[PDB]
């Protein structure tokens, strides 16, 4: 599989578990068509998402449903969700790691890309 | 001015100066409507985006133009944007500043919410 | 004001007040001499640590009293404090701004260096 | 091994490779004592610090050699390097997780704690 999604919690240092995660791909006419979805395992992992044969250059968004992981903490939060926009390149390093670290009102997001 | 927008280059450790913004509001048939578009000045910073009348409680995106940003300094990102998405004046009117931290694969944002 | 710290919590999304902030200046015996301290104000701001004349060439320990300002509002979190340390004024003067984005178990810190 | 480092590139997209990492543990007379250090690997990581026999209850530095990693990449820094701090705690989860997450002119760190 070439992409793997990661979530973190920075309120309580854990992984973010249970937490819903919906990958997009768009489409010709611009609108966002379903591609992948699943949720984050106990290490705050979601493996298995695609396929090297199905995932192809194009534009991507991963949306990660931080909203309702706060309200099942007791947590107020800030973001609807946290959405995650890229292209999938051939070219570079094969697998995609696309990690977010959560906090109440803010969140920040990283890709790491390498060349197995 | 109850809603800014304020970018930061953390390769350069500068402000990020001429960044489009554009923000949009969900309609009622679930679309999202243009609102406001502007970019960062010399300071990084974005204000007269809308007015206390204009803007009403909804669920607003804040879609800044990370990758052009990049583009037109020599160097190939990871992202297409950064999008920020949350409901606003659901409790009354408040003032936003949206932030965000700029990386070539990764960025940080954080809200600061106050009450007039 | 060639040194400024500002301080923000990423689970209020407001400025961080009242956080203390103690400044060190790398001695020629390599110890760390204190240089200046304050504590942030209402907007998460601390000014007027330094002057243009003292603040020479050095290597700078900025220390933001992270675990204090948790522990005061019934939080109990991971670090200690958060500690920035730079080389500072090394091409001649310039102004820095320091600035730290809060969680309990995780910190950003990032520079604003301009040249006046 | 209860105690691992994990530094990721905001630059490249990638894991930080062969970033020297040094820990220290604080002694009775408040000085910094070494305790384990090592290079991270191809993947970022840096194991087997410590055991568990070793890693008692303390004070603990984390000092991660940011200036030299972007120095043999060509790129002029901001921090001579970074620092974490923080207290082991038998009562918490077991494994101790610092990451950190490097850009020129900022870094990101979070603390991953969890149970076996
Ligand atoms: C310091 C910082 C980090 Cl580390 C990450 C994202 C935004 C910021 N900065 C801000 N965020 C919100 C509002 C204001 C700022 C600022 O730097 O003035
Ligand atoms: C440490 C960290 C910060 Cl500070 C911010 C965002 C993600 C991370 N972590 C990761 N980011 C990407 C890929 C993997 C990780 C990880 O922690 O395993
Ligand atoms: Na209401
Ligand atoms: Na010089």
């Amino acid at each position: 599989c070439p992409l793997m999604v990661k979530v973190l919690d920075a309120v309580r240092g854990s992984p973010a578990i249970n937490v819903a995660v919906h990958v997009f791909r768009k489409a010709a006419d611009d609108t966002w068509e379903p591609f992948a979805s699943g949720k984050t395992s106990e290490s705050g992992e979601l493996h298995g998402l695609t396929t090297e044969e199905e995932f192809v250059e194009g534009i991507y968004k991963v949306e990660i449903d931080t909203k309702s992981y706060w309200k099942a903490l007791g947590i107020s939060p800030f973001h609807e969700h946290a959405e995650v926009v890229f292209t999938a390149n051939d070219s570079g390093p094969r697998r995609y790691t696309i990690a977010a670290l959560l906090s109440p009102y803010s969140y920040s997001t990283t890709a790491v890309v390498t060349n197995p």
